[PDB]
């Protein structure tokens, strides 16, 4: 069917569902990117939604964290089966002299936990936090999804160069995709861009700051520029060492079930049902621990596949699916975080239309 048409027929019934104020979705097919935007930015103003508006993002931040990361590997700074302490010299004598960066890229170093506990709020804090962690599991056998685990395998890689994350993100990894409208904090001059998030209680509201929030879950960006960095992972041309960043990023380290975890990126065996889709996204793998399939190496996981990533703020819900083989993909950027499983059947549901 027609391209309008399709991505009406499905968001437009979602967004009245889950009162979402507003949605950029950006889909990529025959190689041209298509946006369809919907409602409003800011409830108050009623400034509408476009592709250069800017959402928070939430989790989809760490494939470009993954990516940052994979970058400082492919220049020197470290090997993904490194142990962590290698990296920071803080660690050494830790449970960390036991468990890989490539663990810590993959949520597998040993049960870190969803969230920092409350009062681990400072960077001495941090400090003292992974100096005197206990595991839980033996390093490499069980993936816990968690911010403490992938913020500081981005910390710590940025570091490797010789520079904070914040600084080697905007200053190099951004501007070498060509990402010019993407910020860890919003500048005065983008802010009239800047959408407010909405709670449950239709307030407005925008990201907390916290303790390796940049890494884990805090880039702001409109549909536009996150299109271009999936069209970047879906043939990427240039910087020899951005390519092969991306490349890693689409290596895999194990499975749970049908979900492959590379660095960032959650990927399936292409075609996909969407029972698989959102099992994979579900909470029984998003919030506890499980024990991992292990691989004997890690693996290129190739272009028939499909690749996502789910985020989340308080105001905020996101959702970035691609396949390269198929030369599609989808973003959706809404300022309301809606259930999950509502972003994967409307992603599934559009992503199979577009592969007809
Ligand atoms: B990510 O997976 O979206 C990540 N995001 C955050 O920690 C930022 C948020 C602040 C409030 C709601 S999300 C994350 C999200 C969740 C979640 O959705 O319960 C859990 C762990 C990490
Ligand atoms: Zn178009
Ligand atoms: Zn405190
Ligand atoms: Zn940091
Ligand atoms: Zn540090
Ligand atoms: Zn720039």
């Amino acid at each position: 069917a027609p391209l309008t048409a399709t991505v009406d027929g499905i968001i437009q019934p979602m967004l009245k569902a889950y009162r979402i104020p507003g949605m950029a979705v950006a889909v990529l097919k025959d190689g041209k990117a298509h946006y369809f935007n919907y409602g409003v930015a800011n409830r108050e103003s009623g400034q509408r939604v476009s592709e250069q508006t800017l959402f928070e993002i939430g989790s989809v931040s760490k494939t470009l964290t993954a990516t940052l990361g994979a970058y400082a590997a492919v220049k020197g700074g470290f090997e993904l089966d490194d142990k962590v302490s290698q990296h920071a010299p803080w660690l050494k004598g830790s449970a960390f002299d036991g468990v890989t960066m490539a663990e810590l890229a993959t949520y597998s170093a040993g049960g870190l936990p969803l969230q920092f506990p409350d009062e681990v709020d400072s960077n001495d804090k941090m400090q003292t936090y992974y100096r005197s962690w206990s595991p839980v599991y033996p390093a490499g056998t069980h993936r816990q999804y968690s911010n403490p685990s992938i913020g500081l395998f981005g910390h710590l890689a940025a570091n490797s160069l010789g520079q904070p994350f914040e600084q080697l993100m905007s200053q190099t990894l951004l501007p070498k995709l060509g990402l010019h409208h993407t910020y860890i904090q919003v500048p005065e001059s983008a802010m009239a861009n800047y959408a407010y998030g909405y709670s449950k209680e239709d307030k407005p509201i925008r990201a907390t700051p916290g303790v390796l929030a940049a890494e884990a879950y805090g880039i702001k960006t409109g549909s536009a520029d996150l299109l271009k960095f999936v069209e970047a992972n879906m043939g990427y041309q240039g910087d020899a060492a951005l390519k092969s960043a991306i490349a890693l990023t689409h290596t895999g380290f194990h499975s749970v079930g049908e979900m492959t975890q590379g660095l960032g990126w959650e990927s399936y065996d292409y075609p996909v049902t969407e029972q698989v889709l959102l099992a994979g996204n579900s909470p029984a793998v998003s919030f506890q621990a499980n024990p991992v399939t292990r691989f004997a190496v890690p693996k290129a996981m190739g272009e028939q596949r499909l690749y996502n990533k789910t985020g989340s703020t308080g105001g905020f819900g996101a959702y970035v699916a691609f396949v390269p083989a198929r030369g599609i993909a989808i973003v959706m950027l809404a300022n309301r975080n809606y259930p999950i499983e509502a972003r994967v059947k409307a992603a599934h549901a559009i992503l199979s239309q577009l592969a007809e």
